[PDB]
C-alpha cells in the first residue's frame, strides 16, 4: 500500500492553458478518484486558478490535489523532471491511451525514480511545440462523431488506464 | 461502420432510481461520447425526467439519446430483451469492468441477438434483488479512499471499456 501509494504519486498530469477553473477543480477530483495527487498547470489564464472559487468548488473532496498543484509558465518547466511523458490528443494512429498506459507500468517499474506525465491541452489543442516536447503521442479513440470531450473527462479515462495498468 | 454501428446498438445502459435529472443528461452525453445511444431508466424518482430542463442542459449534444431513452418502473421490464446484464457496483473480488468488456465482446460475437446491458445503481446502491436479477457482478476498483464517483462517471469508464473492447 505504502509502496504502492509511492508508485502512484510518480505519475503526473499536466494541463497547458486550462482556461477555466471548474474544470481544474475537476480534474484534481478526477484524479484522486483514481488515486493520483499530483496536477500541475502550465500557463492557466489567471494567476491563483486554483484558488478560485469554481475550482474549489468542483474539486470537493479533493480539495488538497487542488492546493498542492504546482503552476508554471511553461511546459519546459513542468516536464525537467519528467522521464517518460505522453502527449494526449483527440486528432497513421499513434499509440492509444491503453498501450501508453502499458508503458508507463514498464517504465516506473524499469527505473528507480522515473517520472511519468500525461500532458493534455484544452478544447481550444497542444501546440505543435508542446507536443516536440513529450517523449510520444497517445490519443483516446473515442466516437467520431463525438471525440470532442471535456479535458477532464479525457483526464479521468487517462487516469483509470494508468491505475489500472498500476494496479 | 454500419455493422459496427449495429454492434454498439446491441448494449443498454440502464440506470435505476435516477434521482437527479442532470445525471440523466450527463449519462446521455457520457455514452454517446463513447458511440452508444441506448439509455434507460428504470423507476426514476420523476415522470418526465429525461425532459426535465437540467437534464436537457447537461445532454447537450446528446438530446437524441436523451430523447429516445426508454423508461420503465421495473428492472424486469428493462432485463426482458437483455441476454446479458452486468450489475455494476463499487462495494472474493468479483470480475472487473476490463474482464466484463471482454465477455460482452465475446456475447456480442458469438450470438446473432444477443443483448447487453450494464446496470447501474446510484449513490443512495443495487438492491440484493436488483442484483439477483443480473446475470454477473462487475466492479470498478477505483481509489479506495475515494470509491464512490459520480453515477455519470461510472457509466463513462463503462462505456469506455466496453468501446474499446467493441473497437
Amino acid at each position: 500500500s505504502n509502496a504502492m501509494t509511492q508508485a502512484f504519486s510518480r505519475v503526473r498530469f499536466i494541463m497547458t492553458q486550462p482556461s477555466h477553473p471548474g474544470n481544474v477543480g475537476s480534474a484534481a477530483r478526477a484524479i484522486k478518484t483514481m488515486g493520483f495527487g499530483e496536477l500541475v498547470l502550465v500557463a492557466p489564464r489567471f494567476p491563483d486558478m486554483t484558488a478560485q472559487p469554481e475550482a474549489v468548488a468542483l474539486a470537493s473532496g479533493a480539495l488538497d490535489v487542488l492546493e498542492r498543484a504546482a503552476v508554471h509558465d511553461t511546459l519546459e518547466e513542468a516536464l525537467a523532471p519528467v522521464t517518460l511523458a505522453f502527449a494526449l490528443t483527440t486528432r497513421p494512429p499513434p499509440c492509444d491511451i491503453r498501450e501508453a498506459a502499458g508503458l508507463a507500468r514498464r517504465h516506473l517499474d524499469d527505473t528507480e525514480a522515473g517520472v511519468v506525465a500525461i500532458v493534455l491541452g484544452t478544447e481550444r489543442g497542444l501546440t505543435n511545440a508542446q507536443i516536440e516536447l513529450c517523449h510520444r503521442i497517445c490519443h483516446i479513440p473515442a466516437n467520431p462523431q463525438y471525440s470532442s470531450l471535456n479535458v477532464a473527462q479525457a483526464l479521468q479515462l487517462a487516469a483509470w488506464e494508468l491505475r489500472y495498468a498500476l494496479l
